[PDB]
């Protein structure tokens, strides 16, 4: 396969194709992140001061939400060990006021609505619509310019405006980024992939806050877009779901009933009940987008830990084991579009046929490497220089094994009724963090696809 000739008209493709989208609404966590380059001697003494044992215990325990120091070392290190991205709630004031002083190396930008924003407003050029829970001055001046929005009703009729107007009194939402290197050492460990931890320590997202008047006029807010992404889902408990899924599901209807094209976007969800009603309410989403680890942990609470342990048990993640956990997805469900990405190569399993899907992905893939290089995209030049960058060894590795067990051509396929679109990755060799390349993957995939129509 000729992947840099397809790379490279897909990019042309796309730019011609992506300011198309009357506009996109995006809901419901935007927050700022404090990013915080960890190094191994800071860390290994703050172990040290904490309790080595303590933070060993939990770096080998599940991880909960964060109460003592030693729980917040130790979940770090558990991100450390597997080269996996934790997110826990920070509930103690002590430990937030430890990470507080711990401090961070740059303020970012935070949160799926609030990077999507940026991404697709700021950069693409398409209209945003945007829920920002607490539009604090340091988290309004953390948008770009472009036509990013918030919603805001004058006499009863929808004024957008930008939000880089912040709000008086509305509060930081800070989580903390803990980004680590491939092969980052400390003790006898080594992480294995890239990666971050991140520590939540906002008393608005964890909760699913929504804006009053976005529960009293979403309606009309909605009809400004052509395209929702919906995030946030992931802090939700058993103990306090009810409340938040009730106005989501209430959102949803709208969406559906006004014909406005959904994506989900998947983080991983600890809590197995809210776990399995994300799942659920999947039946009225168009798309959604997930890793490795979070369609594992979705295949497993759908009754098959088998199936789940083959898809993250290898590093290039099984790619036949992960298709299999597709399909049974795709079924379930019935969303009509998944766009799975993971290290070294993405998959799509879709309804709709033809090329615009591969075309989608492999745009998404030269904004994942631009952000991966840059650590932030700030304009769409920057997409072009992701060609640059080699494709992966994994990726051509796993499309060799997709062609073995598909019929495959250019890295499309058919499974039953679905198509089966392949791409590998364009991998950076030392990327500047990994916060945000996530999303940046499955906003610029699912937005550029339908704008290919
Ligand atoms: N943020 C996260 N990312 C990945 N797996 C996580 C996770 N939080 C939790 Br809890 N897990 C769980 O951790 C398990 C993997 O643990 P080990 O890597 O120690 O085997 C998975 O089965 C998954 O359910
Ligand atoms: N150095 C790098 N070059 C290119 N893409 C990268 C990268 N590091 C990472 Br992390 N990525 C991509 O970013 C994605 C992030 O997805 P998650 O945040 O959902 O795990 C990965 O699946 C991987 O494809
Ligand atoms: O995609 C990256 C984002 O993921 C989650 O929403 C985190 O809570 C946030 O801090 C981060 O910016």
């Amino acid at each position: 396969t000729n992947w840099e000739s397809l790379y490279e008209k897909a990019l042309d493709k796309v730019e011609a194709s992506i300011r198309k989208v009357r506009g996109v609404l995006l809901a419901y966590n935007t927050n700022i992140d404090a990013i915080k380059y960890l190094k191994r001697e800071d860390l290994e003494k703050r172990i040290e001061k904490v309790g080595k044992e303590e933070v060993l215990r939990y770096s080998e325990e599940l991880p909960k939400e964060i109460e003592t120091i030693p729980q917040l070392l130790g979940s770090i290190l558990w991100s450390i060990k597997r080269g996996k991205a934790a997110e826990l709630l920070v509930v103690s004031r002590e430990v937030r006021e430890y990470m507080r002083k711990w401090g961070w190396d740059e303020l970012r930008m935070g949160g799926q609505v609030g990077i999507m924003a940026n991404l697709l407003g700021g950069v693409y050029g398409i209209p945003v619509i945007a829920h920002v829970p607490q539009l604090s001055e340091l988290q309004a001046s953390l948008f770009l310019d472009g036509p990013i929005y918030v919603p805001t009703f004058e006499r009863g009729e929808l004024r957008l405006i930008h939000p880089r107007e912040f709000r008086k009194g509305e509060e930081d939402c800070i989580h903390y980024i803990y980004e680590f290197p491939r092969n980052f050492k400390v003790l006898d460990f080594e992480a294995p992939r890239e990666n971050r931890f991140i520590g939540a320590a906002d008393d608005y997202n964890p909760i699913l806050y929504v804006r009053e008047e976005w529960i009293e006029r979403f309606e009309e807010i909605a009809k400004r877009s052509e395209l929702a992404i919906i995030s946030g889902l992931h802090p939700l408990t058993q103990e306090n779901h009810g409340k938040p899924i009730k106005l989501v599901r209430e959102h949803l209807k709208i969406l559906n009933d006004l014909g406005i094209r959904a994506h989900l976007e998947f983080a991983f969800t600890p809590d197995e009940v809210v776990r399995l009603e994300i799942v659920k309410l999947l039946k009225h989403f168009y798309s959604v987008g997930l890793n490795e680890v979070e369609l594992a942990s979705v295949v497993s609470v759908m009754g098959e830990k088998e199936l789940a342990e083959r898809i993250i048990s290898k590093d290039p993640a099984d790619p036949i084991a992960v298709i299999e956990g597709l399909l049974k997805l795709i079924k379930e469900t019935g969303v009509k579009r998944i766009h799975f990405h993971t290290y070294g190569y993405y998959l799509a399993l879709t309804r709709e046929k033809g090329e615009h899907v591969r075309d989608a992905l492999l745009f998404s893939a030269l904004a994942a490497a631009t952000k991966a290089m840059k650590g932030n995209i700030e304009k769409l030049s920057d997409i072009r220089e992701g060609l640059a960058v080699p494709i992966g060894e994994q990726g051509l590795e796993v499309e060799k094994i997709l062609e073995k067990e598909f019929s495959l051509r250019d890295g499309i396929g058919s499974i039953e009724d679905y198509q089966l679109t392949f791409i590998p990755t364009k991998v950076v060799k030392k990327p500047k963090s990994t916060v945000g390349i996530g999303d940046t993957i499955s906003s610029s995939a699912f937005v550029s696809e339908f704008s290919l129509h």
